[PDB]
């Protein structure tokens, strides 16, 4: 016994919506939304998972592409961004604005890439209050993260293959 449902289980949100589902539990933060760089440079809307008493960020296309100047290159060598409070960040610029209504008041950033290629990466914005990640949750989130590209490193390649049968 399994669910029926289960088995049938493959659709591409549901393996997304796994991960945040257990970076919540993992950084036992009180929210976190999952976003990657298409090929227009825009935040896809992969999966987004909000607490109890805050609305569905979904709704806000990630406009800023940040690709603009160096970036996607920090990423690309696997860097680790742990920011205690945005606001501190790039100041005199382009952020609150776009960060307040989030109400992110946490920003934990972590790389995650594909046969040596960058796909997405995942983040936890905590909107009850900003908390100093840990060493090792850094690392287990980062493996998370990591773990994705198993997968898709597996579909990405399968799923792609299979149209060129
Ligand atoms: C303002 C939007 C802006 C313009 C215009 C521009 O040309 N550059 C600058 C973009 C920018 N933003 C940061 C800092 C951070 N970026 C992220 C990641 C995101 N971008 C998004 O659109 C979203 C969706 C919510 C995210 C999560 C984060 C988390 C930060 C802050 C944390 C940190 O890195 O400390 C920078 C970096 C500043 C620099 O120039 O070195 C830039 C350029």
């Amino acid at each position: 016994m399994a669910a029926v449902q289960l088995s049938e289980l493959r659709d591409r949100q549901a393996i997304f919506e796994t991960l945040v589902a257990k970076g919540r539990e993992l950084l036992a933060c009180d929210r976190v939304i999952v976003y990657a760089f298409d090929d227009n440079y825009v935040g896809t809307v992969v999966a987004e998972s909000v607490a109890e008493g805050w609305p569905q960020a979904r709704d806000q296309v990630i406009e800023d592409p940040c690709f603009r100047e160096h970036w996607v290159e920090a990423y690309r060598q696997g860097r680790i961004q742990a920011t205690t409070d945005i606001f501190k960040a790039g100041l005199t610029e382009c952020h609150l604005n776009q960060l307040r209504p989030l109400k992110v008041r946490a920003n934990l950033v972590v790389p995650m890439v594909i046969d040596d290629q960058l796909f997405g990466l995942l983040i936890a914005h905590q909107a009850s209050e900003p908390r100093q990640w840990q060493e090792i949750e850094i690392d287990q989130f980062s493996e998370l993260a990591s773990t994705g590209s198993l997968v898709l490193e597996r579909l990405h390649f399968l799923e792609q293959t299979i149209a060129s049968l």
